[PDB]
């Protein structure tokens, strides 16, 4: 009965058959569920269900009956099925099939509905007698993201099927059995089924907003009554309303959805009931008022993760983790409590801290490091104080001078290499001369003959003659001979003068092979380099025992730690830890290790892989119950307990050497439980045989006095291959992402490898690996666990590993730190302190719940509107517990909620009267008749959405006008999910920086140019607009491919995860594709793209003009603007539009404008980056679109573009603007008119702020401008605009009209070519005499009148009507066509 508004969203691809959708949703990533269901439908079991409802009904009985899902998992299935999560996954198959399969399968297809692909041969029959073709193109056997494999088999078989028909069932069974036997491995790919219709897909999981566009007024429903500004209590009274109700959850939803309407309805019926000013005892301890914060089992979630898709994926990952834990008899409540424990979080913070290695000469008896300094005895520093209090009493970024030993830097240098030598001579010495408070040492590198000799030479020269003489040889050699090889012509000259009085033990001269000097010194040096792995292609520098690889600007890194170490000393001083007679460098060396392993302590800190241990012994029970196992001792303690697994190729020396060390390590440590997995490179001979050889010797293991006893044990015995073992073996490696013939080590779930050489991992290396690992992962689990009194649940080394391995996996973020939020992955328990009686309410059983949600919502917030709606639907799930906290603010200067909100989402699917799946819509009932509203879509981050069907103005909605024009009080609008984003964050390799100005191309097998974009400075950001399918990213041919080669697109994560050295992107989700690509510079380049060492016209048009309109009037005026151009030029024109701000009425009309006026048009858009600062006010968004994304909004093929405002009219042939010389400037603008005489008062750009800032420069107009795009990108102007905007935008009153203000604020930095004023006319600021020579007219605002825009046009321009008539009759001609 009430006046309503209905909004629906539909995808850009047709709806896949429901059957296949349920298969995919059902078996998320468990393959067994997939094929176990694929059997069921190949019976013809699902043939008897006629309707989607019945079909859906059937799946529930099946899953429950076959043991696939429990209540918790079934409930999760329904929600994910509502969300239609599996539909893009299915469309991936189709797009792949349409674009790579069909054009590479030459011949005549008839009867080949289904067909296996074997050895590039197609078989249309199960009986497999005849093969139709040799398939053209690249291999289809590449395993890609949407693939599934069933069984292990040498041969690989693929079936492209249309499951829908009965023709499928026999084909399946042929290969299911073939895989069951073990002949080959089975996988299914899809074929678009023509039994189904081409109807588009109706989506859900988004939000709709109705924004009040007039907020100025403040002192069933007609209009909101504006109430006297007693805003301050809204949050507080609003919070009480709910608490009082006692059906609280529903109140908040009902209140929060229509909140603007209920503002004046609050403060009534002795309203405050402020018992809860009590709970700011809650505020006093933890969070600030009016802040929204969500936690999921301690995990603090960012806003972007708080959508239905983001949340479904989190539960899925979390339950897998918890279920693993609760097979050891822990309640969901106990499990979570252990995960978020204080001792656990402390450990993460603990090894976020730096680990140091002992850089001293002590082991090598002081004969390896050749220092250029001594700060306690150098008579340069003599002037300085040797006092501790010099350190402690410091502030700033300046280096404190001191005569003390406190900071050291040891840099290993190769004396053959010029660049290396140059470091010492220029780099190291300047620092000395400069009186820096750092001691500088260097140790030569000995990887070649010449290097060995030159270390000897320099070492000798130091020993007898001294530092200066040695220094001297080095300096002279660098300039003089310019090579590593020793030069006597250079050497002898040095001794000639520098050989005066070589003290102590005498010089021997001429030739060196001192038994001691060559042996001891060089081999001691080698022992130092080897010990700390300070050599290779990339050497390692040690500052205060902290490894810094010799790359990029390592001194920048050193300076960072130098200040960070100083602050570490200061704090010990204020606690009085320090004293005057102390060796300060040993404050750092307290916990330092003598030996450094790059595997255990990788210098890429992120590099860490942990596996779920319970999973490993559950999935591969067949394998792990038949591996040689050394049980850890009967009589050893819980603290001693640890579990180790060695994966090695026993057909290689390195593989068997590695195991000997592991066995040795086991003899010493009684607490460890060892497992041996034989992973061979060549699988011609069964892996089961060598495993069977050892399990017989299992009892006798580690009784190998010598290595050959192990070697011999491998050779002897006759065995029968357990081919069941072999199958589980190759499944394990596939699950664990391990290659064949690769060596790996696993202690308590953590993987290190591949081990190329067994010398890398020795007995001593296992000991530290256990020592370190023990500390972090095991000791925080043990304490925490015991604190809760769950320490009864640990029954052995394997029992313990399950827990420790699970809790290590809990703290690994999905999102790399520094991108979406800087904050680390630390699970807080800090809200448990909070009193709950009067602000909290809980939903779901805590006793049974596996999922625990903690929401802190401010009722007055607009963000809260979304949060409540989503959380209500996730609360409906069984096995989920939710607890809500309401926290309003007293600080309300402006109206808090200025919109109505509806979230389109259901917890379980809805069905038709005819049993089809119900589409979901946002229906607003009882909308005020007199309020002007704006329709907005609050869509998940990866989505790009535009209006498709609407007859109304969504920018200016009013029921009274629609009623008086259309006769209906009911509004319906349909949107289209046109694109889904592929977005990523780039980095250069190895010295990781964002490559800006790099150009990229997206491609498909059908077309080599889907899309193109350029790399941004901020986070090496880039994006593409695409739909489900298989794509590839190639650097654009030109300068980009000249300078770089991209090793990878980061599709597996930040990584590098092995197996990701790929450039293939696929999108099979509503979350799009997130990528972290890597690019390494080609041989010796410090080059830059941005600086140099008829195309666009042909592709597009003579003239390229772009614009935006945000109303029916402005779109009507835009039609006139385009026409005026056309009449005024005998040239070719192409028009460009900002797609999402335009009406469907306008969108449906243009082809008709294009046919009549003879122009070309193209729709463009870009999605506002997540890092870039948003605009809550739509008009401001629009302005941002014209200036912020100029370089990335238009294809690279476009040389230049021109912006013309919608209200404008042009009498000029527009080419002239193209030909206008810009004098090497990126863009050109026209200034403000000075010509009108008496207008001055309203000329605000002659005031203090604008005249002080614009010293001599003009105040420009954003109605018309030229962008020399090629130059724009070349100058990388965009990046500067974007970062200045982001920086300025922190202040809300910063840019009145950003579009005009940003180019004006940046004209110092970025040149603006100024235009002849023949180019702009405006009555308000230009004289009437001026318009004779006027080229174009903007209709700028009155403001000494109130005459409106429609009036100015008719009065100001007589030919405006002529243009309007032309459009008017055509629109009617179309309507009557
Ligand atoms: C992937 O799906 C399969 C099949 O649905 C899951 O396997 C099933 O796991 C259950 C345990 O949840 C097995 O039941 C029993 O487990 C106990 C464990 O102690 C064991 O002692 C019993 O003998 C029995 O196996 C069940 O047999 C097994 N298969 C089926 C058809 O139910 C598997 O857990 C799923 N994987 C993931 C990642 O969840
Ligand atoms: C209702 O509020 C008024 C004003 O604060 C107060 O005088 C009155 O006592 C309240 N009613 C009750 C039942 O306490
Ligand atoms: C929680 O309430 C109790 C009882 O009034 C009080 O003693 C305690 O301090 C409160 N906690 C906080 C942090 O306000
Ligand atoms: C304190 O002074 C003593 C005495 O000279 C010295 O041996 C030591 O380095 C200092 N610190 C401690 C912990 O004794
Ligand atoms: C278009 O072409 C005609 C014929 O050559 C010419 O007379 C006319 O002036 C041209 N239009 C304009 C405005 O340049």
């Amino acid at each position: 009965a009430s006046p309503s508004i209905n909004v629906a969203l539909k995808a850009a691809f047709p709806s896949p058959p429901y059957l296949v959708e349920l298969l995919e949703t059902a078996a998320s990533d468990n393959t067994t569920i997939y094929y176990s269901l694929l059997d069921r439908i190949a019976k013809g079991h699902f043939a008897e269900a006629t309707t989607d409802k019945a079909l859906y009904e059937k799946f529930l009985e099946v899953l429950r009956d076959d043991g696939h899902m429990d209540p918790e998992a079934l409930s999760a299935f329904k929600l994910a099925l509502s969300l239609r999560t599996a539909t893009p996954r299915v469309e991936a198959h189709y797009q792949y099939y349409t674009a790579t399969v069909e054009p590479s399968l030459s011949g005549t297809q008839e009867g080949c509905d289904q067909w296996f692909l074997i050895d590039g041969e197609q078989y249309c029959s199960p009986t497999l007698d005849t093969s139709h073709g040799k398939v053209k193109g690249e291999d289809q056997l590449r395993t890609l993201p949407f693939d599934r494999k069933f069984g292990v088999g040498s041969r690989d078989v693929i079936l492209y099927a249309d499951i829908t028909s009965k023709s499928f069932a026999p084909f399946h069974e042929v290969a299911m059995d073939l895989a069951k036997k073990g002949k080959a491995s089975y996988r299914v790919r899809y074929r678009r089924s023509p039994s189904h219709s081409r109807e588009s897909l109706s989506v859900n999981g988004y939000g709709v907003e109705l924004v009040l566009k007039r907020t100025d007024y403040i002192v069933i429903a007609d209009i909101k009554p504006l109430e006297k500004s007693e805003l301050a209590a809204l949050g507080m009274k609003a919070a009480s309303f709910v608490m009082q109700s006692e059906k609280p959850f529903e109140a908040l939803l009902k209140l929060t959805q229509d909140f603007p309407k209920y503002s004046n309805s609050l403060g009534s019926q002795n309203v405050s009931a402020e018992f809860e000013a009590e709970h700011r005892g809650n505020r006093e301890v933890f969070l600030p008022e009016g802040s929204n914060v969500l936690w999921l089992n301690g995990l603090h979630l960012i806003d972007r993760q708080i959508q239905p898709f983001g949340l479904v994926d989190l539960l899925t990952r979390e339950r897998k983790l918890i279920k693993s834990v609760l097979d050891l008899g822990l309640t969901g409540q106990q499990a979570v409590d252990l995960l978020g424990h204080a001792e656990v979080a402390h450990a993460k913070s603990g090894d976020d801290e730096p680990r140091r290695f002992d850089w001293r000469d002590d082991i090598e008896e002081g004969q390896v490091i050749i220092w250029l300094n001594n700060l306690e005895k150098d008579k340069r520093y003599k002037s300085f104080s040797p006092s501790i209090w010099v350190l402690i009493h410091h502030f700033g970024h300046g280096l404190p001078q001191i005569r003390r030993d406190v900071f050291n830097l040891v840099v290993p240098v190769d004396l053959t290499k010029a660049d290396d030598v140059k470091i010492v001579v220029e780099g190291l010495l300047s620092f000395v001369k400069r009186l820096i408070p750092v001691r500088f040492g260097f140790v030569p590198l000995t990887p070649t003959g010449q290097a060995i000799d030159q270390a000897k030479v320099v070492y000798y020269l130091l020993e007898n003659y001294g530092l200066a003489a040695a220094t001297a040889y080095l300096e002279k050699s660098y300039e003089e001979q310019s090579t590593g090889q020793p030069n006597e012509r250079i050497f002898n000259e040095v001794i000639k003068d520098k050989s005066l009085r070589p003290d102590g033990v005498e010089l021997s001269f001429k030739d060196i092979f001192i038994s001691e000097k060559h042996e001891k010194q060089i081999h001691l040096s080698k022992h130092w380099v080897e010990r700390l792995r300070a050599g290779g292609d990339v050497p390692t520098v040690f500052f205060d025992g902290f490894p810094i690889p010799r790359e990029c600007n390592w001194l920048r890194v050193m300076n960072h730690r130098l200040m960070q170490d100083l602050q570490a000393l200061q704090q010990a001083g204020y606690f009085g830890m320090l004293n005057e007679s102390m060796w300060l460098p040993g404050f750092f060396l307290e916990k330092a290790l003598s030996r450094r392993n790059t595997l255990i302590f990788p210098e890429d800190k992120n590099e860490l892989t942990v596996l779920n241990v319970n999973k490993i012994y559950i999935e591969n029970h067949d394998l792990m119950s038949k591996v040689p196992v050394i049980e850890a001792s009967k009589e050893s303690t819980r603290d001693d307990w640890a579990a180790l697994t060695v994966v090695a190729d026993l057909d290689d020396i390195e593989g068997q050497e590695l195991v000997y060390y592991a066995l040795r390590f086991r003899k010493s440590n009684d607490g460890v439980r060892l497992d041996i997995v034989h992973n061979p490179k060549d699988t011609s001979r069964s892996p089961s045989v060598l495993a069977q050889r050892l399990k017989s010797r299992e009892d006798k293991l580690l009784d190998f006095t010598r290595f050959l006893d192990l070697e011999t044990a491998l050779e002897t015995g006759e065995f029968e291959p357990d081919v069941a073992y072999d199958a589980s073996l190759a499944n394990f490696l596939a699950s664990s992402n391990m290659k064949a013939g690769d060596n790996f080590v696993i202690l308590n779930g953590r993987v290190l490898g591949p081990i190329t050489s067994a010398d890398d991992f020795k007995k001593e290396d296992f000991e530290v690996f256990l020592q370190a690992e023990r500390r972090t992962r095991i000791l925080p689990v043990y304490k925490a666990l015991e604190d809760l009194g769950l320490d009864d649940k640990v029954s052995g080394p394997l029992s313990a590993a399950k827990l420790t391995s699970v809790t290590a996996l809990s703290t690994i973020s999905d999102l790399p730190q520094g991108i979406f939020d800087n904050a680390p992955t630390v699970r807080t328990t800090l809200f448990k302190q909070w009193n709950s009686t009067y602000t909290s309410f809980e939903v779901g059983d805590a006793s049974t719940a596996t999922i625990f949600f903690v929401a802190v919502i401010n009722p007055a917030s607009e963000i809260g509107q979304r949060w409540v709606a989503v959380l209500k639907v996730l609360s409906e799930l069984e096995g989920v517990h939710l607890r809500v906290f309401l926290n309003p603010t007293v600080m309300i200067e402006e109206l808090p909620v200025k919109r109505f909100y509806r979230y389109v989402l259901s917890s379980s699917p809805s069905f038709d009267e005819s049993g089809k799946v119900k589409a979901l819509s946002a229906r607003f009932t009882g909308v005020p008749r007199e309020t002007l509203l704006v329709v907005g879509m609050d869509v998940p981050p990866a989505w790009l959405v535009t209006s498709k069907v609407a007859v109304d103005d969504l920018d200016n909605l009013r029921i009274k006008d629609i009623k008086a024009k259309r006769g209906t009080e009911h509004v319906e609008a349909i949107y289209e999910l046109e694109h889904i984003l592929i977005e990523g964050h780039s980095r250069e390799i190895p010295c990781a920086h964002a490559p800006r100005g790099v150009q990229l191309v997206l491609e498909t097998e059908n077309n080599p140019h889907f899309a193109d974009t350029i790399i941004m400075a901020n986070l090496g950001y880039f994006q593409f607009k695409a739909n489900p399918g298989v794509y590839n990213i190639r650097l654009k041919e030109g300068r980009s491919s000249e300078i770089f080669t991209l090793e990878s697109v980061g599709a597996k994560g930040w990584g590098p995860i092995p197996g990701d050295d790929n450039t293939e992107v696929v999108l099979m989700d509503f979350q799009g594709t997130t990528l972290y690509p890597r690019l390494r510079r080609k041989p010796g380049m410090e080059e830059e793209d941005v600086l140099e060492p008829s195309v666009s016209k042909t592709e597009h048009a003579e003239i390229n003009i772009f614009s935006v309109a945000s109303g029916h009037l402005y779109e009507r005026m835009l039609n006139i603007m385009m026409a005026s151009v056309m009449h005024h030029t005998n040239h070719t024109v192409k028009f460009w539009f900002i797609e999402q701000f335009l009406s469907p009425s306008f969108k449906d009309f243009i082809p008709h404008m294009a046919a009549e006026y003879g122009f070309k048009y193209e729709m463009v858009t870009y999605k506002w980056p997540h890092w870039l600062r948003q605009q809550k006010e739509k008009q401001r968004e629009i302005w941002g679109y014209k200036i912020l994304f100029l370089d990335v909004l238009f294809p690279l093929s476009l040389d230049k573009v021109i912006f013309v405002d919608a209200d404008q009219i042009v009498r000029t042939d527009m080419y002239d603007l193209v030909e206008h010389p810009l004098d090497g400037a990126p863009y050109g603008f026209a200034p403000m008119c000075d010509s009108r005489v008496e207008m001055e008062g309203y000329r605000f750009w002659k005031t203090g702020y604008w005249a002080n800032y614009l010293k001599g420069k003009p105040y420009h107009i954003s109605a018309l401008y030229v962008v020399d795009l090629q130059r724009f990108r070349e100058l990388a102007a965009g990046d500067r605009l974007r970062q200045q905007y982001h920086a300025l935008s922190a202040d809300p009153n910063s840019l009145a009209n950003l579009d005009q203000d940003l180019p004006n604020h940046m004209q110092f930095t970025i040149p603006i070519a100024t235009l002849p004023q023949e180019w702009l006319w405006c009555e308000t600021w230009c004289s009437d005499e001026t318009l004779k020579d006027a080229r174009t007219i903007d209709l700028c605002n009155n403001p000494m009148t109130k005459e409106p825009k429609l009036d100015r046009a008719r009065r100001q321009v007589p030919e405006w009507t002529k243009y309007d008539e032309e459009i008017a009759e055509l629109a009617r001609r179309v309507r009557e066509e």
